[PDB]
């Protein structure tokens, strides 16, 4: 099971289309540093 998913440039609906990010904008990847945008946390296990 090899990782699927969007490019960047390429925006998306949610924000995990995207190997990284893909807000309205614009898809981007996840190796940033002061830029906010991606805060996904599980509220429980699985």
């Amino acid at each position: 099971g090899p990782s699927f998913c969007k490019a960047d440039e390429k925006p998306c609906e949610y924000h995990a289309d995207c190997c990284n990010c893909c807000l309205s904008g614009i898809c981007a990847p996840s190796t940033n540093w002061i830029l906010p945008g991606c805060s996904t946390s599980s509220f429980f296990k699985i």
